[PDB]
């Protein structure tokens, strides 16, 4: 491949001056300031490698939430590309060391101050313009589960095949990564499937979900936008595993009435749309690859 993946983050806590603070780190090898990131490890997705870069530069434990865009740069193989995203501390401390050898804490217009880099001052801009204290909602579209059946109920039941079940695998921690709390499916084997290893990872049940099927859909092309917004009423961060056709219509119906613009769209198996909410209402709608694309 001629692509090299990255991710960072804005590290942020709630403090004054400031309601937010947002970590710039120093960092050695460059003297410079910046903010968290790095490359991805072997086998990881953007978000994981985004919570560990931010563990590792900064000794912090974080939540991501929003993503905050994307830079690009030329590399000899062709481009490297850094995913960002707003991470709210959730604990730790930092510490020193050859890597990142000092954090500040500032407010935002301080920290724009800070940063030598016009991309990372970007990055920070985007962070500024929306909440950044937001829930999260994960919709997923079901992994890889073969063609469909003639046979209505065989067709409901079929499975995820092994690319799917490796979908579902890899889904864990990066769902993990955003803070994922309680699990839904809609009422098909392989919506079930697919978040059965995060199932298994938290010891929470999956609710079941007949509203969130296409068959739903065919009958009632809103009853599962009520159902979507009735689970994010909830406290903690759902995931939501359904079906294709359900998707983009609730994507684009909420993106609609909440006038937000989702950067990337796809609608993959496996992939995954990270909508966050700040007092009940939609401020981005992130669309994320499947794990293995």
């Amino acid at each position: 491949k001629h692509t090299v993946r990255a991710a960072g983050a804005v590290l942020w806590r709630d403090a004054h001056p400031a309601t937010v603070e947002v970590a710039v780190i120093h960092r050695p090898r460059y003297d410079d300031w910046s903010l968290p990131k790095g490359k991805l490890d072997q086998g990881e997705t953007e978000p994981v490698a985004a919570a560990r870069e931010i563990h590792e530069e900064t000794g912090h434990t974080a939540v991501l939430g929003r993503r905050l865009g994307r830079v690009t740069y030329p590399i000899p193989q062709g481009t490297k590309r850094v995913w960002y995203w707003a991470a709210k501390s959730t604990g730790g401390d930092f510490s020193p060391n050859d890597e990142v050898d000092k954090l500040v804490w500032l407010p935002v217009d301080a920290a724009m101050d800070q940063l030598q880099y016009p991309d990372d001052r970007k990055v920070l801009r985007r962070f500024v313009k929306r909440p950044v204290d937001t829930k999260t909602v994960l919709v997923v579209r079901h992994g890889t589960a073969g063609r469909r059946s003639r046979y209505k109920g065989d067709d409901r039941k079929r499975p995820l095949d092994k690319r799917g079940r490796a979908q579902a695998e890899a889904l864990v921690a990066q769902l993990m990564a955003f803070g994922a709390t309680t699990l839904y499916a809609a009422d098909r084997v392989r919506c079930h499937q697919t978040i059965e290893p995060l199932a298994q990872e938290l010891d929470q049940l999956i609710h079941n979900e007949p509203l969130l099927t296409e068959e739903a859909y065919a009958a009632d092309h809103k009853a599962a936008r009520k159902r979507l917004l009735e689970i994010a009423g909830r406290p903690g961060n759902p995931v939501i595993c359904t079906q294709g056709k359900v998707i983009p219509g609730l994507i684009e119906w909420w993106c609609e009435r909440a006038k937000v613009r989702p950067e990337t769209t796809g609608n993959r198996k496996g992939s995954t749309w990270v909508l966050s909410l700040s007092d009940g209402e939609l401020v981005g709608a992130d669309y994320l690859s499947p794990p293995d694309e």
